[PDB]
């Protein structure tokens, strides 16, 4: 079984780069902090007993309020009057660097002004392994150079706003299917451990890892550790990817946080790595706690040195200071777990005092407009035979397919959007907000179309093919919608539990659009999905003349496509996966069966590097619509490639702060009412054994503590750390690369030059993307796009050296429009 | 049983008033045509043969197109690119003459467009004797007066646009069960002739009779008798209904059509004073007429005058003049029987040249605009406890119900308008049209949120009643949508065939309405439905804060409501008729049992003229909402009621004439150069041998025996005491007294008021109030206006069947003034007047 090697001690915080005043701030309070303070900040007060989806008890002698963390990556969870954002394969969609910050920035104003410090999200990871993984789509794209780049953006642009962001999930948690044991153990599985991720050390480094290190680089606050395991080792209590990857070799600075349930020990994740337990209990409401107690008691009986919990506490309290989350402090002002004005003040137990839980505040502001833009300008425009954009001049326009209608349960009628009925804009469980409304397509079509006094009608039954039939051949234009949805693992809609059983398009669609094909010569498609479908029965057909992907546009949908249709918009967006002839033709398929008895599934990732275009491209597959695929109303000319050649070894001892007494301290304070389930950091009494209440306290503790986990020394500084995101050298510029692009066409627009690179060698990747950018051009206008590759850029992950090195194989760049469409190419210069 | 007295003979027209002109021009031509082709005037050419719903073959030697006659009411019916305006009933429900007479002119304009004629509507029967029957939606109120003024003004816009109205179902067509024997067959009931509605003769004449009157009187071109009977006497061969009330007493000028199917005799019909047979065929292609072939027999072999086959083509040519059609004439540009641009020219059995049946002519105009303007003034404020107008700063909206939203299979979806799926903008059956698009409520209110940024969803399925009530418990407002549909016989929804099975809500519609209601404190309901509904459950909660009642409105319908419910129009409509407590309240049961073995059902009107509000008044009984009743968002004050008594014939007809020249048998055979279509009607004859060309199996069977005395009367007869103009004796619109009232807008805010007139005519049968007049007035905060208006001595008279007369009687009569038919502050005893 793949196993996974000790990395020992954890790595503490020192002030690097753009944390440096955070630190010197956060090592200032900590220092004033006693044991249960600092243990407070490290906690989870239990499942649904306050506000947020996790909060802890803060410190209130020292004025921290308890931090709110609250989902999703798309905009507040369980909350009311917030806005709800196209989710984060869209963004990818857009290959918009500046679009990706300007949501990021949106949220964050959202969310603080909710009272929330902590928003959980935004997600690369999973980063797409599987085109059939059921998260997918709350992350960006399977390439992890277009993915680390708007995760960064995205995370700026939230922090910015004075809100921590949460880097998630932190790592392998690439397919829904055996990633809880409860969970699967509710779907007829029986496994003693969630599934474990194989991977090997330089696949980890080029494909999944990269976009964390661009989001450690960007300053991310916050990492999420993952459910499943890695080679065998829990996610949060990996002190692989946790003490060596993220914490040595990345440098984060930050504090890692449990997923919900993803805490699996006390000692050993303190250790290994983790900073935060959530939502602090082991079980929702179990009123235990892996910490809590248990930490406080694990400090005082000598097995986790002082300075492993001081160091959780200063890197917890530096990310909230690095966002000045201190200046816009506010208690939560909503509940997750109830809309009513008032209630109990702890959701679970129904005790504390009975008083105000919601304000009801409206912190939408007018983010529509941004929301109503990023959709637009993330449709791709796959096919287009001359039939868009329309004019306002069609006589008769039939609107076609349940999802360009309304879900009859009401925009948020399904809980944690668990069902696809009317246009899906969002798909399913905790990657989700509630809608403030939702525009539908039907709804801004037949608006558009009675604006121009034209007739129009939408069939939203996808069975009831007469009347399609009917209608299509009366139709002088027929849009047709249709959709593919997934969610995360502890939600199935029609069998398919998070993961999707197939990549076909649900309810009836290619039926659907085949009936309308049938009897319509001007066959428009819309797409809304949560990833790649196959389209092979259809995309091809002559009457057929233009297909759109629209991706999970959130409220905004109808408005966002009717401006893409009628041409308010240019289409810049460029698909940010590959659309296969086949579901086989992308490989990596998903583990959907025991495959280790009644132990943790094991999900060998043997395809290495393999993944989307670059496995395709390996097998020579033709994709229908390759990554980087897009069509425009304009047309764009990429000419001229130039090529310019351009011009601490041991860690600090670990530090202590502030002081640890007696046992006698930390009992409870005699005046407190302890709330039923709620966790919290005290002891029952002076024994320690009695007040832990664990069946294994005090046996093999030794044995159990892996070696150097203990040990504060001054430490080695690894090959490739030494700086945020890396060691430094990594991100020295090498080459520059210039090309002229120039808007040929009719229609101003955008461009998205992208720039690949063959780095050569017989188990590398035929391309790679390096660098892009979505340049705006009005017709006839050009512009010089330039652009570096950095020593990174340039570089393999080395097993034998634990470095990013060049390899000798040659090494070429290409320039294009798309990863199959590169007219611009030349051999790079050697460069070290 | 029943009985229906004999009158004969068939009255023939004599240019009787606004006709003279039509009369001279109609007289001159028919005097221009031969036998056949007058009997081509009369007869349809078969069941789908051409492209309207009925077509004559017309008179092509002297330039006459065929007459295209199409279906309904209310938009053009089985066509494309034409609008769907509200229902008849909106109409009633607005109170208002000028929005009537618009809708009609709107309507007549995009018939016109298409190349029709004729259209099939309005229509003032039903009247509305049972709250459940099928299609009174079609028509008006089950008042008579409020009907025939609406009915009237209805007719003068569509006329003046230069299309034929028809006067529709002619007469007491008051159910859908029974009304025909196939029909009925279909539905398990074995009947051997149709419903026959069984009136008395002072009921008919202050009823049902009444909006026919005015619709003559307003110059109607075309009348179309009914499927039913009336004391087991076919509506179209009915020689009381047709000779004698419509033509001789009303003195109706125009041409009298049968309903589809209720053509049933050849020479009785033609002497009971039928003049245009529909769709041509005995049976839809069954190739047989009781018309074309078999009438040029019947007037050539003695059996039917010519003065009668003449008096049809005459009446059928007048009114085709009378709305100057031949100014505007085109063939029909649309085919109703195919959306294809090119099809075979004869559509049943395809057969003709191959060439363009549709030209796709957008007819619509803006006629959206007062589509949108008459579904807002006919939308009723049933209750309202300051909840309306909505400010827009509503911060959560909860839009509940599946009659909120859109129809799953397209707003047409539905052939013939034939589910409840979705909003309810239009009921089913044939007066229907396609919607050129549907504006639902969803889409209006929520567009009307968003523009002020507030937060809003749709919930459309009426069982997700958890999904209800967690959106109702978080909303500042919940806009609760509910209906209950019905429409015409031919067709079954959820087991109501035609006719409505009961008045209660559709689609769960009570327990959605408490499942919101007993979570927002602001619950606001809004009806959309054919006729009255039970409200009792529900309309007294203390969360239901409002109530309204929107009708069937047609393609605007969203936009009419938010334009209500946001206060940019005043809703100013009153209700046509009552909503009772319970379905006993309105008595007035329909048959829906065989009563009479397997004969025709027997429909006593044993109630008399006590239908609706009349009965309930007569009862005793306090609906929940009256007739006239309907609130404003200002308030308006009645006072100063006054009183003004005012200063205020032939005896024989003329000798029936005959025009032009009847000639041989031979001279009406088929012609030798012609293709006779499969399953089109002629007007020709196989051979001179007349027995054998009419393939009747009772030709010449006692002839004589079954034609009635008077049928063949070719000589002057008695004018009737109350005939001798249009729509009755001139004296009955001679005006006896001025009334005058002061109405002030007291409220604070611009609005319509609607006076409404009552009298009590006295005498121990009668009704204690009965309407007789109605304006609306556009008012000012603090205007004031003096409504003046006249009653007529027909206003104040009742039907004396001794008589044969209208009579004023000398019970006391009094006149009340007010704003509804239970809320009469202003009364004034009336002088005698005679
Ligand atoms: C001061 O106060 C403190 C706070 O109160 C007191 O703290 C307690 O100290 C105890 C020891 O005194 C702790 O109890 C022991 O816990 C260990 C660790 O369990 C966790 O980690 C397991 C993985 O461990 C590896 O990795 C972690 C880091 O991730 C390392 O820290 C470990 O050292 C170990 O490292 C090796 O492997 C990695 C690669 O993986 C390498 O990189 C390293 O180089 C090393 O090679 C993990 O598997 C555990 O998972 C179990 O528990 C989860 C529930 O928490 C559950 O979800 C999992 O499914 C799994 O369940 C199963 O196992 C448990 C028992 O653990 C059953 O209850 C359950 O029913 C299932 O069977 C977990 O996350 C733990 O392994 C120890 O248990 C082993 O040893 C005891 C005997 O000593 C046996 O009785 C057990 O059966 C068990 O035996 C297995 O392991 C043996 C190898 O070790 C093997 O020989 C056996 O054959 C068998 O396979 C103890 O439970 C306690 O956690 C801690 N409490 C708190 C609150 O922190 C403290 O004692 C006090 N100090 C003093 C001085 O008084
Ligand atoms: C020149 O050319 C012409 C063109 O070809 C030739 O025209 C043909 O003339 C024939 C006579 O020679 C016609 O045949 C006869 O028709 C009658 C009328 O039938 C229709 O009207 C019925 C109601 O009648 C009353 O009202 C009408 C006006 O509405 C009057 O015109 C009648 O005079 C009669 O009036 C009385 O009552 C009213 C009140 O209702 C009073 O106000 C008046 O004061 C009078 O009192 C009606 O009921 C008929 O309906 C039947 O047929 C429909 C299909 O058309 C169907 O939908 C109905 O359900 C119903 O079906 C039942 O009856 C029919 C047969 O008629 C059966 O086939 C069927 O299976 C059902 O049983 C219709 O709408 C008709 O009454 C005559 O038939 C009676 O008498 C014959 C024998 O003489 C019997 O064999 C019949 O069974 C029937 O008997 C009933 O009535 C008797 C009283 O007379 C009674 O004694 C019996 O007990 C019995 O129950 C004839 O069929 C033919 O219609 C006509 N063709 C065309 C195309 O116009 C003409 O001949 C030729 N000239 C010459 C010189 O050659
Ligand atoms: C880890 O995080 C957790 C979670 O955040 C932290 O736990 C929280 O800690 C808070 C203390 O920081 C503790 O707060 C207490 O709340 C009690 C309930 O308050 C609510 O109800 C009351 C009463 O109806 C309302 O007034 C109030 O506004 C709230 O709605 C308060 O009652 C406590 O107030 C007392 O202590 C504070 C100072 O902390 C005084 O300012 C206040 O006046 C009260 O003082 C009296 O009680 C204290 C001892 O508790 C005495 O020392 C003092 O002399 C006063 O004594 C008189 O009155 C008491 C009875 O009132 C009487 O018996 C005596 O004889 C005298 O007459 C305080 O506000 C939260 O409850 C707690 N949360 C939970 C879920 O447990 C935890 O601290 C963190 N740990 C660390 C190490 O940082
Ligand atoms: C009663 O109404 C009936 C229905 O309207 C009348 O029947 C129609 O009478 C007309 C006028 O006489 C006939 O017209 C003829 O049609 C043929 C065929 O026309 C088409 O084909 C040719 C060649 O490809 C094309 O060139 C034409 O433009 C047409 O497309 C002509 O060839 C003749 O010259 C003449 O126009 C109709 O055919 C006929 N219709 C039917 C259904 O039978 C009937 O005349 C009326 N009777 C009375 C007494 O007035
Ligand atoms: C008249 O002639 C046609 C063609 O021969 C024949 O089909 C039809 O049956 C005849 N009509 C009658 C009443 O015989
Ligand atoms: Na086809
Ligand atoms: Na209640």
């Amino acid at each position: 079984l793949a196993f996974s090697p000790p990395f020992y001690p954890s790595p503490w915080a020192n002030g690097q780069g753009e944390w440096a005043e955070a630190y010197q701030r956060a090592v200032a309070i900590v220092s004033q902090m006693t044991l249960d303070e600092k243990v407070n900040l490290t906690t989870g007060t239990g499942w649904e007993l306050e506000k947020c989806v996790g909060q802890t008890g803060g410190v209130p002698r020292l004025n921290i309020g308890g931090m709110c963390l609250q989902d999703s990556p798309l905009g507040i969870r369980d909350s009311d009057y917030n806005s709800a954002f196209p989710a984060g394969v869209n963004v990818a969609a857009t290959w918009d660097k500046n679009l990706a910050y300007l949501r990021g920035q949106a949220m964050g104003q959202e969310f603080s002004d909710k009272g929330i410090d902590v928003q959980l999200g935004p997600a690369a990871g999973p980063l797409g392994r599987s085109p059939d993984g059921g998260r997918n789509w709350e992350g960006f794209s399977p390439d992890p150079a277009l993915t680390g780049v708007l995760f960064a953006e995205t995370i700026k642009g939230i922090q910015d706003a004075g809100v921590v962001a949460t880097a998630k999930h932190y790592i392998l948690n690439e397919q829904e299917h055996f990633r809880q044991v409860a969970e699967a153990a509710g779907y007829g599985f029986n496994i003693s451990d969630t599934i474990s991720s194989n991977v090997d050390d330089k696949t980890i480094h080029e494909m999944y890892l990269w976009p964390f290190a661009d989001a450690v680089r960007a300053g991310v606050g916050a990492i999420m550790c993952s459910y499943n395991q890695i080679n065998n080792s829990y996610g949060c209590q990996n002190s692989y990817t946790l003490n060596k990857l993220l914490k040595a070799e990345l440098g984060f600075q930050g504090f890692v946080m449990s997923d919900w349930g993803a805490h699996h020990s006390g000692v050993g994740s303190a250790l290994a790595g983790l900073d935060m337990s959530m939502p602090g209990d082991i079980t929702f409401d179990s009123a235990t706690s892996f910490w809590g107690t248990n930490l406080t008691i694990a400090v005082l009986n000598g097995t986790v040195p002082q300075w492993r919990v001081d160091d959780m506490a200063v890197r917890i309290m530096a990310a909230y200071y690095k966002v000045g989350r201190d200046r816009l402090y506010q208690p939560p002002n909503f509940s997750s777990w109830t809309r009513d004005e008032y209630g109990f003040k702890y959701f679970y137990p129904q005790e504390g005092p009975y008083e105000k839980v919601n304000h009801f505040v409206n912190v939408q502001r007018n983010h529509s407009e941004v929301i109503r833009k990023l959709g637009a300008d993330s449709t791709v425009l796959l096919k287009n035979n001359n039939a868009l954009p329309l004019t306002g001049k069609e006589r008769k326009v039939a609107i076609l397919g349940e999802d360009a209608g309304s879900n009859s349960y009401g925009a948020n009628g399904c809980s944690d959007r668990g069902c696809d009925n009317g246009t899906l804009a969002m798909a399913w469980g905790s990657g989700t907000a509630e809608f403030p409304y939702l525009v539908t397509p039907e709804q801004a079509i037949q608006a558009e179309v009675l604006k121009h006094k034209g007739s129009v009608y939408a069939i939203t039954d996808n069975w009831a093919l007469s009347q399609v039939e009917t209608l299509a051949k009366q139709a002088s234009v027929s849009l047709v919608f249709v959709n593919s949805d997934a969610g995360e693992g502890y939600i199935s809609v029609d069998g398919n539990e998070g993961d999707r059983n197939n990549l076909t398009l649900w309810k009836n669609g290619d039926n659907l659009i085949k009936a309308a094909a049938n009897n319509c010569n001007n066959t428009i498609v819309v797409i809304h999905s949560v990833g790649p479908v196959l389209v092979d029965e259809w995309y091809d057909h002559p009457n057929v003349t233009a297909i759109l992907w629209a991706g999970l546009p959130g409220q905004e949908s109808g408005n966002s496509l009717a401006d893409v249709l009628y041409g308010r918009v240019n289409p810049g967006a460029k698909s940010p996966f590959t659309w296969g002839k086949t579901r086989e033709a992308y490989g990596d398929y998903l583990v959907r069966e025991l495959n280790n008895g009644n132990g943790a599934p094991q999900d060998d990732f043997s395809e290495g590097v393999f993944i989307d275009y670059r496995g395709f491209d390996k097998r020579n597959e033709t994709p229908i619509y390759e990554f980087g695929h897009g069509l425009s109303y304009t047309t764009f000319n990429y000419s001229g490639l130039h090529i310019q050649v351009l011009n601490a070894t041991e860690t600090g001892a670990a530090p202590t702060f502030g002081q640890v007494g007696n046992a006698s301290d930390y009992v409870y304070p005699e005046g407190l009412t302890r709330i039923s389930k709620f966790i919290y950091p005290w002891l029952n009494s002076t024994d320690l054994k009695a007040s832990s209440g664990d069946p294994y306290y005090g046996v093999d503790t030794a044995e159990h503590v892996p070696e150097g986990a203990t040990d504060g020394s001054p430490q080695p500084v690894l090959p490739a750390g030494g700086g945020s995101g890396g060691n430094p050298r990594l991100y020295d510029e090498l080459i520059r690369v210039s090309v002229t692009v120039k808007n040929t066409g009719r229609v101003a627009g955008d461009a998205v030059p992208q720039l690949y690179v063959s780095l050569g060698g017989p188990n590398e990747p035929k391309v790679v993307l390096r660098k892009f950018d979505r340049l705006t051009l009005k017709p006839s206008e050009e512009t010089v796009w330039t652009t570096t590759l950095t020593r990174r850029d340039l570089s393999n992950w080395d097993v034998a050296a634990q470095d990013w090195v060049i390899t000798s194989y040659p090494k070429k760049v290409h320039v294009g429009s798309s990863s199959r469409q590169l007219p611009l190419h030349a051999a790079l210069p050697k460069v070290q």
